[PDB]
């Protein structure tokens, strides 16, 4: 793990972050209502939006659209041109806050997932319909993620203590997981080879759990963070989990052996947000926190 600092800002609390998978960019989505794109070679600012007055919780690039999208607590659903800083569609996504916003690989879709108990689907080649509510969640949705290996199912995580797998076009999920988790799942993420049909969920409860989604079974749960563990994820090129919390800091694990690598502590208090650059350039990974964001070269 040779860790290099490429850039990091301080600024209100970062909700979100994403990775573009070709300019040398990551978007963060602010506590303050702004939202901003960063060239982290440069260190400069591309473009910044005062998108709302209220947090924005929630932002991806669709980089073959030219936007961003972006979910904030007043309950609206933003997309913008991050070229010209355009507003392309702007409206009421649910009655209550957005946790998390999924975008399809190859398929005009995404998904949004909320405190009102539920998963939406918008289609952006039907003028940003509504075309499916997913049901079944009985606690706030906090985390939405496509299958990679199959983007016709996707995962939600929820503070029901579940992840429910769901086929677009399907109301009752394909199998829901029930996480011995018992403050909730805060994040799920695939892992994103073939070899393993696995997944990972983080939670209030200290723990994230390891989970073959064929058999079911926990295949591990890693300990040793100290307080709500905000995210884990698998790395998209390096055998390594990430996570990150409210205690602070961040962990890079082995997936292999499920063992702790290194506990960093970048100073800016807690964790809440993570993002990996998609093709694994410079491992990049980037976190945003309380009192700003960071991005690291892990080696």
């Amino acid at each position: 793990l040779d860790i290099k600092k490429t850039f990091s800002n301080r600024s209100d609390r970062v909700k979100g972050i994403d990775f573009h998978p070709t300019e040398p960019w990551v978007l963060t989505t602010l506590y303050s209502g702004r939202v901003e794109i960063w060239n982290y070679e440069t260190q400069v600012e591309v473009r910044s939006i005062q998108v709302t007055e209220t947090p924005v919780r929630a932002g991806k690039f669709i980089a073959r659209k030219n936007w961003i999208i972006v979910g904030s607590d007043d309950f609206r659903i933003r997309v913008f041109n991050y070229n010209t800083g355009e507003k392309v569609v702007d409206f009421e996504a649910h009655p209550d806050y957005i946790r998390s916003i999924a975008v399809h690989p190859t398929k005009p879709y995404v998904l949004s997932g909320s405190d009102d108990l539920t998963v939406k689907l918008w289609n952006w080649e039907n003028n940003w319909a509504l075309e499916q509510t997913f049901e079944g969640h009985e606690h706030f949705v906090m985390c939405v993620a496509f299958n990679p290996k199959d983007p016709s199912t996707f995962a939600s995580g929820c503070l029901d203590r579940t992840v429910k797998v769901w086929s677009l076009g399907q109301s009752t999920p394909n199998f829901t997981l029930t996480t011995g988790q018992e403050r909730g799942v805060n994040y799920v993420d695939y892992y994103p080879l073939p070899d393993k049909p696995y997944m990972i969920t983080a939670s209030d409860d200290l723990t994230i759990k390891i989970w073959d989604y064929q058999t079911k079974s926990c295949v591990a749960t890693l300990e040793g963070h100290m307080s709500n563990v905000s995210f884990a994820v698998f790395h998209p090129t390096l055998p390594i989990i990430i996570s990150g919390s409210e205690d602070g800091t961040l962990k890079i694990w082995n997936s292999s052996t499920y063992k702790v690598e290194k506990t960093l502590n970048v100073g800016l208090e807690r964790s809440w947000c993570i993002a990996t650059h998609p093709t694994g350039r410079k491992n990049y990974i980037a976190s945003g926190f309380d009192n700003g964001f960071t991005v690291l070269s892990l080696g």
